C-alpha cells in the first residue's frame, strides 16, 4: 500500500469535510445575522464516532436520529420555539467513517472534531451543540472550545460513569477517558459530575487529584438542593454541558451501550439543566445508540427532548 | 420402573452432587483463607428449581445469566461503595445445585428441599464463605433459611423483597410452593423478624397471617411515610444473624420486566439500595429470587438488575 | 338512496343501544339479588379510535383490560383488600360497538350521542356505576355529558393525563381527542377540573386553563404539589367525582402502549397516592389511550390499564 | 337465580342475533341497489378463544384483521386486481359479542347454535356470503354445519393447518379447536376435507382420516403434490366449496402470532398458490387462530391475515 | 433574503460534490496502483427517504449496509469465491449529504441532479463502477439517468421488487419511489425492464407494464418462470446492465426492516439464483428501501442488505 | 501456592466426572431392566461458549433445548414415542463454567468433554447426544466417539460454515475449527456437509486437503436427490451427525450467533436426517444461542426438533 496514496488521500477527504462543515456554518451564521435579534444560536455538529467505545459502537448513527427526533409540539419546556433557526438550527455530521478509511490516525481524527467545531464558533452568532458519537467526542469539543474562547470553562457532565480513566485499555481517545484529557489540558476549571454509579477507586484518585465534583446516586436526595441551584462559569470563558444519556436509568433510555440500573430520572435532567445559571457557550448530547434502542425509539426522543432543553438555555 | 433401582439411583446422584458442591466450596474456602484479610466473603450457590412457581417456571434459567451479567464487560468490577469485585474475598462462585438431573432421578420434593439446605450448609461450614444464593422461585428461601437457622443454632431476623408477602398457609395444596416460603419459615420459627418491603399484592387470609405471625409488612401505599423506619434499619440484634432475601418482583416491571409476576406500582431500584446500604446487622446469608430471563427483554436488562441487586448484596454481606 | 341510510342508521343504533340495555338489566338485577350493595362498578368499552391525532390502535383496548383484569399472573384482591370475584366489586357490561355504527355512516355529533346513551342505561341500573374503557379520550366528553344530565349538575373531575386535553380547535376536528375538556367546561358539565400529569401544553392552552378556572398540575411541580394531590377532596356541594385516567399519563418506560409518548411522565405509584387517598362520591370514571398496538409483547401496558381499572372500580364500588 | 340467568340467555342473545340481522340486511341492500354482483364475501368474526389449549388470544383477532385489510402500507387491489374499496368485493357485518354471551353463563352447544344461526342471518341476505373471522378453530363447525343446513347438502372443504383438528376427544372437551372436522365428517356436513400444511398428526388421529375418507398433506410430501394442490377443484355434486384457513398452517417465521408454533409450515405463496388456483363455488370460509397476543411489534401475523381473507374474498365474491 | 440562498446553495453543493470527487479519486488511483482489475463496485450511499409515501427510515440505511459488510459474524468472502478485503472487489466512495443540502432550501429537481452528478463524479473514475446504497427507490431514476447519459445509450435493467414503481402520478411528487421506473422508462433510459417479485400492482400499473414493454414477472407466475429467471442475458445491444434490487423483493419473514411489508414475497436464495446466473455487462446497480427503524433487534435486515450489495459486488467487480 | 489451584482442578473434575458417571450408570440401569431396546439416545449437555468468535450464549443452550423437548406433540414424525425412555434420556451436564473457574486450560478442557462422552458409551445400551454449546466441542466428542469405537465414523454434518480453519485467531480450540481437529486426528473418513454459504478460498484448500464432501447452498437444487439419498458409514465403525442450528435459514432460526441470509428450510434438514443410511452411534445439536432467539423462543423449539429426529434415527 503506497505511502504518498494514503496521506494526500488523507488531506484531502479531510480538507474537502471540513470546507463542507465551513459552508454550512458560514450560511446558518449569515442566516442568523440576516433575521437579526439573536446573542446566540444552538448549532448542530453531529460526530457519527463509536470506534472509541469499549463495549458497543452503535453511538456512531445517533445524530441523525437524534435530529428526526426534534424536528418531527414545537415549543420547549420553557416555550422557546424550535421552528425559529434562531433557537436551534443544523450545521451537519463530521464524515468520520470516510475520514477513517483514509488511514487517518485517532490523534489527527480528534483535530478534525475540534477544527470543526472551531468553524462554528467562527461564524457569529453560532454556539456548537455536539451530537455523539460516543462521549470520547467531549475531549476533542472541549479543547476546541477553551482554545478558542482564550481560556478555561466549567463543566456540568451527566453521566452513570466519571470517564476520568488515566489509562483505559491503553486507549488514550476511549470513551472512558475525555476528562482525563480534559482536565490534563486545563480547559475545565470545574467539573460537575451527576448521576455517577459506577466508579473505581483510581478514578477516586482522579477526582481528587483534579477538584472535580463528583455527586453520586447513593447521595442524590442529599444533594438535590445544591444541584437544582447550580451557578458556573463566574470569573471563567463560560460554562459547557456534556449530557451522556447513560446518566438516565436505563428503564428510561434502553438506548445506550452501557446499562447502569439505579440511574437519574429525566425530571432530574431537566430540574438541573433548567436551573442551571451561567454564560453556556457549548455542549454536547453523547451515547444515543439507536440499535440498543426500543422499537418505537423512546431514547430518540428522550435524547432529542434533552437536546431541545440545551437549545433553550443556550440560545439567547 | 423398579423402586428398587429408582432409590439407588436417587441416593447416588444426590452423593455425587453433594460432593461437587463440597470440593468447589473446599477450593473457594482455601483460596479466601490462604489470601487472609477477609472475615467473611459472599459465596454465590445456585439453585435452578423453577417448578414451585404458580405462573411460570423460567427463573429456573436464572443462574448462569446472574453470573455472566456479574461478570459482563459493559459494567466494572467496583460495588457502588467502593469494594473491588475482581477481590475473590469480596464475591465467589460455588456452583449450581443440580436441581433438574436430581428430580429427573424422580426424588420428592422433600428431599429435594433437603439437599438445597445441605448445600447451603456444605458453603457455611467453609468460613470465611457465607451463603449468597441465586434462584430460583422464592420456595428455595425455606430451605436456605432453614439451613442458615439449623447451622447458626437460632433464629435471624430477615429482611425481605417482594411484591407478594409469601405466606400463603396453602397455595394450590403445595407445601413448597413460592407463594408459602415465609409461612414454612415463621411455621419452624426459624425467623424471629420478617420486615418486608416492596408489598402491593396480598389477600386478606394472608393479612390474618402477617398479623399471627407479628410479621412487619410495609406495604408500597405506605412508603413515603416509611421512608425514615426503612433508610434505618436495625435487625438482628439479639439472635443469630441476619438474612437478606430479594425477589426481584419487588422492583416496578418498567426496571424488573424479566419476573413472572408483574406488579405495577414497585420499587426503584435506588429504593432497595438505600435500605441495603443504610441496613445494620451481621449478614449471614441471602438470596436473589425471581429473575426469569424468558421474560427479560432482549438486551437482558433485568439480567443486570438481579447481578448489581447480587453486587451490593455482596458488598454488604462480604467483610 | 338518502332513506335507505336514515333506515339503516336508526335500526342498527337501536339494536345496539337494546344489547347494551339487556347487559346491563341483566347485571343490575343480579346484583341487587345478591343484597349488600351502594354501588357496582361497570365496565363499558368504547372502542373509538378514529379521533386520535396520530394512532387510531386504542379502539382494541376495551377487551385487552378486560382479559388482562382476569389473568393468570395476579390475585383477584386489589391493593387496599376488595375482592374482584365479588360480582359487587366490579362487573362487565359490554362495548358499544362503534365501528358497526360508524361503518352505517353515522357523523360523530350521533355517534356522541350514542355512547352518551349507551352511559345512561347503564346508569339507569341501580347499583351500577360506569367505568368505561376506551378508546382515545373524546369519548370522556359525551360520557361526562351523560352522568351530567343523568344526576341533573356538575361533578368535579380529576384528570390524569400528559396533555391538558383543553384545544378550541385540534385542526377542525370538534371531537379531537385533544378537546374533550374544553366541550365539558363549555357546557358547564364540571366544577373542579384537576388535571395531573402535564409536560406537554402550548401558550394557547395555558390560556384555556386561566380561562376556565382549571387545576393544571404540571410535572415540574410535582414533588411540591405532592400533599395537595394526596389529599384531594371533591365533589362536595355538587352531584360527585368523575375520574378520567388517560394511560399516557404514566411515563412510557411503565406504559409503552400509548399513540404519544412523552418522557417524564407519572410512576404507577404518583396515580395510585393520589386515587387512593381520593376523598368524594365517585359517580363514574374512564381509562382511555391504552393503544395495545404499541405495547411490549408481555402486554404490560394491558396489565398497567387493568390495575388503574381494578383500583377505580375499588374506590367507586361500595 | 334460576329464572335470572334463563330470561337473561334468552334477551342477551335475542339482542345479539337482532344486531347482526340489522347489519346484514344493511349490507344486503346496500349491495342489491348497487346491482352487477352474484356474490359479496362477508365478514362475521366470532371473537373466541376459550376452546383453545395452549392460549385463548385469537378471541382479539377479528378487529385487528378488519384494520390490516383496510390499511396504509399496502394498496387496495388483490393480486389478481379485485378492488377492496368496492363493497361488492367485501364488506363488513360485524362481531359475535361471544364475551358478553358466554358471561351470562351461556353453555359452548348454545353458543355454537348462536355462532350457526349468525352466518344463517348474513347467507339470509342476497348476495352476502359468509367469511367468517375467528377465532380459534372451533368455529368452523359451527359455521360449516350452518352453510350446510342452510344450502340443504354437503360443501366440499378445503382446509389449511398444520394439525389435523380430526380428534373425537381432546381432554374432554367436545367443542375443541382440536376436534371442529371431526363434528363436520360425523355429521355428514362436507363429503370431501382436503387438508394442507399438515406436519403435527398422532397414528391414533391417523386412522380417523382413513375412517372418513379424509385427504391430508403433509409437509413431506408437499414438494410431490404441488402439481395435484395447485389444480383442485372442489364442490362438483354437491353444494359448493368451503375454505377454511388455520394461521398457524403458515411457518412461524410467517406467522408467528398464533398459539401453537409448528416448524417446517407453508410459505405465504403456498396458500396464493392453491387459494389463486381452486375451481369451485366458494359459498363460505373462515381465516381463525390468528393471536394478536403473539404477534410481533409491527403486527405482520395482522396483515398475513388481511391477505388471506383478501384473496379469498377476491375468489368467493363474484 | 434571495441572494443569500442562490449563494450558499451553490457552495454548499460545490462542498458536498467536492467531497464525493475526492473519494472516488483516492479510490480509483488505488485500484489503478493495484492493477489486475477491469471494473470495481464502488458504494455511493444516498440517504434520502423523504419520497416514500409510508415512511422514511430507509434515510438512515447507507451506514448501517456498510457497518454489516464489514461485520465480525461474517467473514469477507462472497459465495462464489471473491475476496472483499481486496479493494479491487468492494470499495467505499461515501454518503451525498441530502439532509444538509435540503436543509439549504434545494427543491428535488436540483437533488436529483446533484445525486446524478455524484454518480457522474465516480464512473470518471476508471475503473470504478456505481453501486448505489438507498435510501428509498426514488434514486433509481437519477442514478439511471446518469448511468444511460454517461455511457451515451440506454441500458437494459434487472429489477427485484414487491411493487412495479411504474405510476405516472403518485400523489402529484413527480420524485415518488413509486414512480422511478415511470420517468426512467419515459426518458428511454432503458430499454428492458425486467421485473423480479411483483405481488402489489393496481389495474392502472398492469395498462402502464403493456404500455412501456415491461417485463414485469408476479410472483403467481415464479415456477412457470424459473428457468427464464434462471438465464436472463440482458444488456446485448446497448451499454450494459443496471440491477436495482429493492430490499421489499423479499418475503416480510426473510426482511422485515422494510417499509412495505408484502407477504408471498422472494426467498434470498432466489434474487441469488438469478444473479449468480445472469449474462451481460454490469454497469450499475443499487440497493433500496432497507429501513433500519422497521428492522428487528438484531439487525438482521442490515445482513439481508449487507449481502445483496456484496453478491451484486462480486458480480459487477472484473 | 499453584498446589491449591492443581488440588481444586483434580478434585472438581473428578467429583464432575463421578456425577456423569453416576447418572449414565442410573439410565443404563432403566433402559437394560426395561429390555426391548439396542441403542437409547443419551442428553449429554456441554454448555461452553468462549471458542465462539462472535456471542458466548450457545453457553445457555442445553437446558432451553430440553426443556422445549418436553414442552406440541410427544410423538417423533416417524411415530417414536418420547415419553418411553428408551428413545430419548437426558444424562446431564457437564459443569463447564465450574471446572474453568478452577484454571484447568482449554486441552484439559476438551479432556474432560471426551472422558464424560466415554462414561456415557461405557452403559449399554446408551449412544451420546450432545447438546451444545458452540460448536468447539464435536471435536473432543467425535475423538471420544473414535476411540471408544476403535477407529473412524463417518459425518453428516449441517452448517453455514464448513469449520475447516487450520488457524482461527490462534485458537486451536475455536467453533470454527473442530473439523480441523477431527480431519487431522483421522477420526472421520467420509465429511458429508450441507447447508455451507459462508467459506473461504484458504478453507477449500482444506476441503480438497481432507477429501471432504462440501455441498453449498448455490448448488442445493442440483444436489438435493443425493443429500436425500445419503448411505454412510459402510466400512468404518459408524455414522456421527452434527447439527448447527446456523444451517437454517435466520428467518426459521434467529437464535443463533452467526446469521448467515440463504440457508436450508427445516424439511432441507428433515428430509435428510429421515432418509440417512448407515449405524448412527453419535451425533449433538449446537449453536443454538437463547439470548438471540426471538421472545416466543422459536429457535429452542426448531433446536428441540432436531434433537428429537436425531434421537429417533439413533434410538432402535
Ligand atoms: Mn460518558
Ligand atoms: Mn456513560
Ligand atoms: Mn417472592
Ligand atoms: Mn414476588
Ligand atoms: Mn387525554
Ligand atoms: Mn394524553
Ligand atoms: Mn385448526
Ligand atoms: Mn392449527
Ligand atoms: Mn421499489
Ligand atoms: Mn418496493
Ligand atoms: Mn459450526
Ligand atoms: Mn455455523
Amino acid at each position: 500500500v503506497s505511502p504518498a496514496l494514503l496521506e494526500k488521500a488523507q488531506n484531502r477527504v479531510i480538507d474537502a469535510a471540513l470546507t463542507f462543515i465551513r459552508e454550512r456554518a458560514k450560511f446558518k451564521g449569515e442566516l442568523m445575522r440576516s433575521l437579526g435579534g439573536v446573542a446566540a444560536t444552538s448549532s448542530l455538529l453531529g460526530v457519527p464516532l463509536g470506534h472509541h467505545s469499549s463495549f458497543h459502537e452503535g453511538s456512531a448513527f445517533a445524530p441523525p436520529r437524534i435530529r428526526e427526533a426534534i424536528w418531527c409540539n414545537s415549543t420547549t419546556e420553557e416555550g422557546k420555539n424550535l421552528r425559529d433557526p434562531r433557537v436551534i438550527t443544523n450545521v451537519g455530521d463530521v464524515p468520520i467513517e470516510e475520514i477513517r478509511d483514509c488511514g487517518v490516525d485517532d490523534k489527527r481524527l480528534a483535530n478534525v472534531i475540534s477544527e470543526s467545531v472551531k468553524l462554528v464558533m467562527d461564524e457569529d452568532p453560532l454556539r456548537p451543540l455536539v451530537l455523539g458519537g460516543d462521549h470520547s467526542i467531549s475531549f476533542p469539543v472541549v479543547r476546541a472550545v477553551s482554545e478558542k474562547l482564550g481560556g478555561a470553562v466549567d463543566i456540568l457532565h451527566f453521566d452513570a460513569h466519571p470517564d476520568l480513566y488515566h489509562d483505559f485499555e491503553g486507549n488514550y481517545y476511549s470513551h472512558a477517558s475525555p476528562f482525563a484529557r480534559i482536565m490534563e489540558g486545563g480547559y475545565a476549571r470545574r467539573l460537575v459530575q451527576v448521576g455517577i454509579r459506577s466508579i473505581t477507586n483510581d478514578v477516586r484518585e482522579q477526582v481528587k487529584k483534579y477538584g472535580v465534583e463528583t455527586h453520586e446516586m447513593r447521595t442524590l436526595s442529599r444533594d438535590r438542593p445544591i444541584l437544582e441551584n447550580l451557578k458556573l462559569g463566574e470569573g471563567v470563558k463560560g460554562v459547557y454541558v456534556s449530557i451522556d444519556v447513560d446518566s438516565l436509568d436505563p428503564s428510561i433510555a434502553p438506548g445506550v451501550s452501557h446499562h447502569e440500573p439505579g440511574g437519574l430520572l429525566f425530571r432530574d435532567i431537566l430540574n438541573i439543566l433548567q436551573n442551571l445559571q451561567g454564560d453556556i457557550v457549548g455542549g454536547d448530547v453523547v451515547e444515543y445508540n439507536p440499535q440498543r434502542d426500543t422499537y418505537d425509539g423512546i431514547t430518540a426522543l428522550v435524547a432529542a427532548k434533552l437536546v431541545r432543553e440545551l437549545a433553550a438555555k443556550m440560545s439567547k
